[PDB]
């Protein structure tokens, strides 16, 4: 087992203990400057050198033992970064320890950071920043083995213009003023937990708090609180339920964060510090399954960690099983079941784009030379889940597979491992039906492309509805619209206008007077729901109506949740009224996009 996608010394040579990282956040420069000190761990005799991965980084010196020592950088690798490679000044016995400490500036283009201007934010009189490391991005911000095969603890010490506050993947441990600059605070950070570097998160910005439950805060601008506090009310009640299936929660606090629009995921599971996209406010707590999934990832993921990013689907697979159970113990099995449907559907869809023979849509997938940001898609989430449904259903049902589930975390907490850890694991514990897990076609669920060879059975009570209002719309002639009235949706939840408008949309383009009929009698251009929104306006692009051309711009532009705006992006570039639009709005914009968004949507569109 190797990392193809660092160029780091593995953990088979030596590992990272710990991380001290010291640093100042220059908005006037969008530099972060400062040391990074690795407690470093020999695993072999007669250790004399080591490589670090490193991307965009300038570097100043290396330091042990209070010397400086001699390194070199290695030429650009593509998005793998440059390879430091570090001479140790003394050779190192197997298991000997020493502390490497390296003084480094970011660039202003790190793929890790998006720096923001006072008028990209909420408030308009102050900077922000913030951090996405996952999946190898870390190497952006700071010198590391680059891997999370590795896990360290962390300790930091944050300088920031004293009007701002600083936030961390890790539970707050003071402020105060800068010593060597009073325009400045310090703020300092503990994480007492071994992770993987990729869950090393910083922001820094205008951040209010309040209170939400027992171990959250909620943080953000201070024009978002007031609505965030309401939006994610859930919190604690979903937390104690994962606590149920998942064991204790080790990590302290459970806080949440409200980034601003250009945030490129739902939300992503930094370790006490929860990072969201705004675009879940939707007034009615509809969109908390976000909450759930990144809830859950404080066991599947940040206990029990993919050893590369090959097995990511481990990660999200068994994260978005565990939301799906918090959703279900929350609002009913029936809602289980109609979520885990959904999702049969979404996998439908990515593997309907990619192509069903593409290797993106096999669950184990090999990244030589594949940048993790091209390969990422539904497929780990959806088969993934998939996989772990149908094998509920073959071993006897939920409760007994919620005891695989919790054993799992309690067996690999702390570790990182792969797909035949977690194969050998399902083996030892279901060892009295082995037989019926050898009826599984284990090859192509993990290593063939395209949809599982099995499809697990869904209950249809919630679905029904939707299914067949999209038919009743699909089947319609021109004489059957009058029949369509507001009425129609009067006994059909958030969740089931969204189905109604994903179940039309796998059937897109439908006639133009159809969509502008439903515009007519359901108003959907009224919906602020983030969900509902974008496949509304998705289904209006692909139906060719010219009208929601200025609408989906506006989408796509004003947030930058990738699933939105890439999507958005492509229905506009394919539709040949708006197509040079698109391309000049992405061109306009893309300077002050999220650096890792506006490279996708600029492959996207195929342009330079
Ligand atoms: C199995 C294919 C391997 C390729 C993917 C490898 C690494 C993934 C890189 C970045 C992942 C960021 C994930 C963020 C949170 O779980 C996502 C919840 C929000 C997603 C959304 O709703 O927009
Ligand atoms: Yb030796
Ligand atoms: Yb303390
Ligand atoms: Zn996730």
């Amino acid at each position: 087992i190797v990392d193809t996608c660092s160029l780091a010394s593995p953990a088979s040579v030596c590992r990272t203990k710990h991380l001290h990282l010291r640093c100042s956040v220059d908005f006037t420069r969008r530099t972060l400057t400062g040391t990074a000190a690795l407690t470093v761990q020999s695993q072999e005799d007669n250790l004399r050198s080591l490589v670090l991965d490193t991307k965009d980084l300038t570097i100043e010196k290396v330091v042990i033992n209070g010397q400086e020592v001699k390194y070199a950088l290695g030429e650009r690798q593509s998005y793998k970064g440059s390879p430091m490679e570090i001479s140790l000044p003394i050779a190192l016995s197997k298991n000997q320890e020493i502390v490497i400490e390296i003084s480094f500036e970011t660039s202003p283009k790190s793929s890790a950071l998006q720096w923001l201007t006072p008028e990209q934010t909420s408030g308009k009189e102050h900077p922000y920043l913030f951090s996405q490391c996952q999946a190898i991005h870390c190497r952006a911000i700071l010198p590391c083995q680059d891997t999370p095969s590795v896990k360290l603890t962390y300790t930091a010490e944050v300088s920031v213009p004293k009007e701002l506050v600083a936030l961390m993947s890790a539970i707050r441990d003071g402020e105060t003023p800068d010593p060597e600059d009073p325009s400045r605070k310090i703020y300092k950070f503990i994480q007492k937990v071994p992770i993987p570097c990729y869950l090393i998160a910083l922001v820094v910005g205008a951040l209010e708090s309040r209170q939400i439950g027992p171990r959250t805060l909620v943080w953000s601008e201070k024009e978002q609180v007031e609505k965030s506090a309401y939006e994610f009310s859930e919190t604690e009640s979903m937390l104690k339920i994962a606590e149920d299936l998942g064991g204790p929660y080790v990590w302290g606090q459970y806080d949440l964060l409200v980034l601003p629009p250009s945030f490129p995921y739902g939300g992503m599971e930094n370790p006490c510090l929860t990072f969201v996209t705004p675009t879940l406010l939707a007034g009615d707590k509809s969109l908390s399954n976000v909450i759930a999934h990144e809830i859950s990832h404080s066991w599947t993921g940040n206990l029990v960690t993919n050893k590369t990013w090959d097995h990511f689907w481990l990660n999200e697979g068994h994260t978005v099983y565990l939301e799906r159970h918090i959703c279900g113990r929350l609002f009913g099995e029936k809602f289980r079941h109609f979520n885990a449907l959904g999702g049969w559907g979404e996998l439908q869809n990515s593997v309907k784009t990619f192509g069903e023979t593409h290797p993106f849509t096999k669950l184990v997938v090999d990244l030589t030379d594949i940048d993790p940001n091209v390969a990422y898609s539904s497929v780990p989430y959806e088969k993934g889940f998939a996989l772990l449904f149908y094998l509920e259903q073959l071993l006897g049902g939920p409760e007994i597979f919620l005891g695989f589930l919790k054993a799992y975390v309690e067996k690999f907490s702390y570790k990182s491992i792969t797909t035949d850890d977690w194969k050998d694991f399902l083996y030892s514990y279901f060892k009295d039906k082995v037989d019926v897990l050898n009826q599984v076609d284990w090859n192509a669920w993990l290593y063939s492309p395209g949809l599982p060879p099995i499809k697990p059975n869904y209950d249809m009570t919630l679905t029904n509805a939707c299914i067949a209002l999209s038919q009743r719309w699909i089947t319609a002639k021109e004489d059957d619209l009058n029949s369509f009235n507001a009425t129609d949706l009067k006994d059909l939840s958030s969740h089931q206008l969204n189905e109604f408008l994903a179940q039309t949309l796998q059937r897109a383009p439908l006639p133009l007077g159809h969509i502008k009929r439903m515009q007519e009698v359901y108003n959907f251009n009224a919906i602020n729901n983030s969900e509902i929104r974008f496949r509304w306006l998705r289904l209006c692009i692909q139906s060719k109506w010219e009208d929601a051309i200025p609408l989906a711009l506006k989408m796509a532009t004003e947030q930058g949740r990738m699933k939105f705006t890439r999507p958005l992006f492509k229905d506009l570039a394919a539709f040949d009224k708006s197509h040079d639009q698109a391309v000049r709005t992405y061109q306009e914009h893309k300077a002050s996009m999220h650096p890792v968004t506006a490279m996708l949507v600029g492959k996207d569109l195929k342009v330079d």
